[PDB]
């Protein structure tokens, strides 16, 4: 029967974009016979516009009644004169992954093949390629820990925030992890700060438990200030990266970056049940939306990971996947992944999304 | 009259290059007319094997009638099978810190002119050089915080840590970060998680209070995760880094690996009486202990750092800083810093202290 997907493009280049995954996902439809409806409802600056506040009552009622969310891009610079919390990026994100319970964040990130120049890495450690893939805590930790707040005034004005973890908590996330480095180069690299947090020891200790499940994956463990380190000088030697919440946020984006392709990154935030939020990494970009200039693969692999994970519908998630692939080696590039004296082949984000689109329905 | 240092060399190259800081010190002291008495104690994984412990009173009460610290590296593969929370690095450095309130942690970085190549970034970016220093606050946040520890048991056993922050704690060391400013390209950078921890909300605004005393210092605000991709693009835009504790751990070191030359890199660490505990940035290199490899350079300008700070003598650590660009400039450099075709030009640990006391006593 049919699914029913919330879609949340938000701001800036957000709409743009989902435009072209709406395209793509139409071709799959059709391909491979699914019935999927989809209602769109405002969050972040937008939802601020049309309802004073990021997250209205009527879209949180939306993604409840949904199968999956695919989530654009929220924020710019109108809303950001607005104290930092309560602000649009934050204000829809925070509660949704609470709402929602959104315990699993996968951030895969790798070089594609004739791209390896665009990273900000020196060129003989670029050529050597990587393949990470981070998988970030995203509800525990010290972005949900009670007690959080301030208190007293003047000089001696406290501020405070708690960091908590169970082993509950640790325990499903690490399960993730390891169940993906099966599927990949059996290595998990598990990431803390064991010789100062409380957290981070009995972090170490879980992960460690957990490992005993999985005598064919080989786990080591690393200090965050040394892995920011490490990933500068050998990214090629990690597969799997198993982080708490703040490490996760601080690491996936160092990796990122390290990819020079942001444009082609995106994000799953998914429970225990399968529900998630598919998102691309990178932000709203508000200086090039409605120029037909925005890279549309993040938000349309982001439909590939949605149809994947959490509608299991995995050989139409492979047919995007390899239409992206033949994108990219058969030179449909957008203007950001040419030197800028290649700049006139650039292709726009609606030939892009025809582009793709067609590779689906021929049978990519 | 006399100054007292006492001298933690500690583990594995520790002792070797600590030798070569004592013979340029010498140096420095017979062309100044200073007078210095240096003390050594042991500390961190000599201290464990010694004394059962990795600060011994002894030692912390040597470093109580000193004027400085002059501190080499600890830890090794040894200790590592220790539990992380006893275990001599952490075990030497808390305690250190919070004895003695150094608060203030300085860490420079720059790419020397010549060895931009070792970066491991893109030649075009490594090109445009950098220089950043990183202000971090080291006594309070995260490391101190109480309470911090774990209880229940089972799946419901949780630990806890607990990040806090008064204003008194936060415009102390934002003072400091903008009168460093103030006499380099006067712009400090802070670096918080604003939308979502309430002591980054609290950071930020006393960092604005604080700014009202130096309207000729431009301030600018960024999020840690952004930070870590920031520096990998346009690492020639930042000046002064000012950072909580932990924001502070993990930047500082992607910012020593995007040098490539940790050898040259030295760190101070005071309080507001101006005593502290000098050190350079990278590790004890235990695997190259003992073979006169070592780049002697770190604990070389951890001294200077050491006369500058703790003892106000500017000529004296000025005299250091430039018989070490001499030394660099003269292709006096040890093996890590050459191609290893040129691998056969290296120059030994005493090579390097010989050529850098004779330019000192030469008057450089
Ligand atoms: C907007 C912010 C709350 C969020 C986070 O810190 O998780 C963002 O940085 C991210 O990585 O998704
Ligand atoms: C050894 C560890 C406690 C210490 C820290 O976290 O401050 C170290 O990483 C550092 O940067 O000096
Ligand atoms: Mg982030
Ligand atoms: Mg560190």
């Amino acid at each position: 029967s049919s699914y029913q997907i919330a879609v949340l493009a938000g701001d800036g280049i957000g709409p743009e974009v989902m435009a072209e995954a709406r395209k793509v996902l139409k071709a799959v439809e059709a391909r491979f016979g699914l019935n999927i409806e989809y209602t769109e409802y405002d969050v972040g600056g937008i939802a601020i516009d049309n309802h004073g506040c990021p997250l209205p009552e009527a879209t949180l009622k939306g993604c409840e009644a949904a199968d999956a969310i695919l989530f654009g891009s929220v924020g710019g610079p109108k809303w950001e004169k607005l104290p930092p919390n309560e602000q649009p990026e934050r204000g829809a994100l925070l509660p949704l992954r609470g709402h929602f319970e959104l315990f699993c964040n996968l951030r895969p990130a790798k070089l594609h093949d004739g791209l390896e120049h665009m990273s900000p890495l020196r060129s003989d450690i670029s050529a050597r390629g990587f393949d990470v893939l981070c998988v970030r805590e995203l509800t525990g930790g010290i972005y949900f820990g009670k007690p959080k707040g301030r208190q007293g005034e003047g000089e001696s004005e406290e501020a405070f925030d708690t960091m908590r973890y169970s082993r509950r908590e640790i325990s499903r996330i690490a399960r993730i992890a390891f169940e993906a480095a099966r599927g990949r180069r059996k290595k998990v690299t598990s990431v803390d700060k064991a010789n100062v947090l409380a957290c981070s020891v009995l972090w170490r200790q879980v992960v460690e438990e957990v490992a005993v499940d999985f005598p064919d994956v080989e786990l080591e463990h690393i200090y965050i200030d040394n892995a920011t380190m490490q990933l500068l000088r050998r990214p090629d030697e990690f597969d799997v990266m198993l982080c708490s919440n703040l490490f996760g946020d601080i690491l996936s984006d160092e990796i990122a970056m390290l990819t020079g392709s942001m444009g082609l990154l995106s994000s799953a935030s998914m429970n225990s049940t399968g529900f998630g939020l598919f998102e691309p990494a990178g932000g709203s970009a508000p200086d090039i939306a409605g120029k037909g200039i925005a890279n549309p693969i993040a938000q349309i692999l982001s439909a590939a990971l949605m149809l994947r994970h959490s509608l299991k519908q995995e050989e139409a998630a492979s047919a995007i996947e390899r239409a992206v692939t033949k994108a990219l080696n058969s030179g449909y590039l957008t203007g950001e992944l040419l030197s800028s004296d290649q700049r006139h082949k650039a292709k726009t984000t609606v030939q892009m999304g025809d582009f793709i689109a067609d590779a689906v329905k021929a049978g990519v």
